[PDB]
């Protein structure tokens, strides 16, 4: 695997994320460009570990890693992976916010189902749940990727556990429905205050009582009252078509 095996089409974001084309079969992919020139041997060893871990993750709802390419000349490491043509959930939400248009319940259910399964897989093996780390492919599939900011999704436990991940999922699904997170504040201390009270607005009325109910359960103050991944997926809301399809 050499860089010359691929051709950069253009830069998606900025190290650098680029949409690329594999020359042999024309397959569309992306790579993440990492300049390791300024790294110590220690940090490079830490980098080697991380990349090996990504190679082991095979799941329909986790962004698929394909390859790693070393360019010793430019001291650049390339991580090759699947392309998610639908971009990230952050952009979907800001888009709904600016166009004043709520997302379909069907879409929210797809995200709930598919991220819950990604989470289930993560818990098996041993990756923050936030809109910017959730990607959409071209087939309605949902995939989990990998100081200044306010920690909107921090659970009550953390500010003091797999149920903690359930809280964060609740926050993400809440924000998808309401187009704002369940707890907002100008500082972290004000934020922490709101989280401890555990009160928030119901998601918009266009969304079913059943969907409101499960999101609300995920946001319970007590970790042990939050549903497990198993209890989530048992929900009558969740159907075959909400799962991944090739
Ligand atoms: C490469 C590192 C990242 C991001 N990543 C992928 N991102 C995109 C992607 C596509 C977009 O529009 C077509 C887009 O604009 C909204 C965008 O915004 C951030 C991202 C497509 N495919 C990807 N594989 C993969 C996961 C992730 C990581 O760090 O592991
Ligand atoms: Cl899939
Ligand atoms: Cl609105
Ligand atoms: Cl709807
Ligand atoms: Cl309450
Ligand atoms: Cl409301
Ligand atoms: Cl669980």
């Amino acid at each position: 695997s050499r860089a010359e095996d691929y051709e950069v089409l253009y830069t998606i974001g900025t190290g650098r994320c680029q949409k690329i084309r594999r020359k042999s079969d024309g397959k569309i992919l992306v790579w993440k460009e990492l300049d390791y020139g300024s790294m110590t041997e220690a940090e490079k060893q830490m980098l080697v570990s991380e990349v090996n871990l990504l190679r082991e993750l095979k799941h329909p709802n986790i962004v698929r890693y394909y390859d790693r390419i070393i360019d010793r000349t430019n001291t650049t490491l390339y991580i090759v992976m699947e392309y998610c043509e639908g971009g990230d959930l952050a952009s979907v939400i800001t888009k709904g916010t600016k166009e004043r248009q709520y997302l379909d319940e069907e879409f929210v259910l797809r995200v709930m189902t598919q991220l819950t399964l990604a989470l289930k897989e993560c818990h098996r093996r041993s990756r923050d749940l936030k809109p910017a780390n959730v990607f959409l492919d071209g087939k309605q599939n949902v995939k989990l990727g990998d100081f200044v900011g306010t920690p909107y999704y921090m659970s009550p436990e953390q500010m003091n556990n797999e149920k903690s991940d359930i809280w964060s999922l609740g926050c993400l699904l809440y924000e998808l429905c309401a187009l704002m997170p369940p707890f907002t504040a100008f500082s972290q201390k004000e934020l922490a205050g709101k989280i401890r009270e555990g009160k928030f607005r119901r998601i918009p009325y266009r969304y079913s009582d059943e969907l409101n109910e499960i999101i609300t359960r995920m946001l319970n103050l007590k970790d042990y009252h939050r549903p497990s991944v198993e209890e989530i997926l048992e929900n009558p809301l969740i159907l075959e078509h909400h799962h991944h399809h090739h």
